[PDB]
C-alpha cells in the first residue's frame, strides 16, 4: 500500500511541485508531497513555485499555489511509501542522500517509456508546457497503477 508519494527533483520549484500537485489531484485519498535534491545549496528553501509553473499548471486545472521548496533529507524520505524522481540522473545523487531509500525510488516518467522530464528552469513559458504535458501523462499512468 503506497499512500505517501514524494515527488522529488534538484529545485523543488518546477517539476517537483508540479508533479505532486498533478499527482494529488488525481489521487485525492493519498499524500503527495515533493523535495529537492539541491534545494539548499540553490538557496532556494521556502521559495513558491515557478510563476510559470504555476500559470501553466492553472491553465491545466491544478493549483500550484501554496508550495514551499523543501530540501530532500533521509528523515523526509523515511515518511514516504514511494520517491518518484523526474530524472534517472537524479537517482544517485538521491541514494548518496538516503542510501536506504533506493528500494522505493522510481521513476515519474517509468510507465510513459521510463522518459526523463526536462527542466524548464530559466526558459520561456514553452519549456513549461512541454515539462507539464509529460508530468500530466506521467502522473496519468501513475494514477492507474496505484
Ligand atoms: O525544480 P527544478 O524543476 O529542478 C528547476 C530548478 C531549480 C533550481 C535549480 C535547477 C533547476
Amino acid at each position: 500500500g503506497f499512500n505517501k508519494i514524494l515527488v522529488v527533483c534538484v529545485g523543488n520549484i518546477c517539476r517537483s511541485p508540479t508533479g505532486e500537485r498533478v499527482l494529488q489531484k488525481l489521487l485525492p485519498n493519498k499524500t503527495v508531497a515533493s523535495a529537492g535534491i539541491a534545494a539548499e545549496k540553490s538557496r532556494l528553501i521556502g521559495k513558491p513555485a515557478d510563476a510559470m509553473a504555476i500559470e501553466v499548471a492553472k491553465e491545466n486545472c491544478v493549483d500550484v499555489e501554496n508550495h514551499q521548496s523543501q530540501q530532500l533529507t533521509s528523515a523526509l524520505c523515511s515518511q514516504y511509501d514511494l520517491i518518484l524522481v523526474m530524472e534517472k540522473g537524479h537517482m544517485e545523487a538521491l541514494t548518496q542522500i538516503a542510501p536506504e531509500a533506493r528500494g522505493k525510488t522510481m521513476l515519474f516518467g517509468q510507465w510513459i517509456g521510463q522518459k526523463d522530464i526536462p527542466d524548464p528552469y530559466r526558459q520561456s513559458k514553452e519549456a513549461f508546457v512541454h515539462a507539464y504535458q509529460l508530468i500530466d501523462e506521467a502522473a496519468q499512468a501513475w494514477a492507474k497503477k496505484l
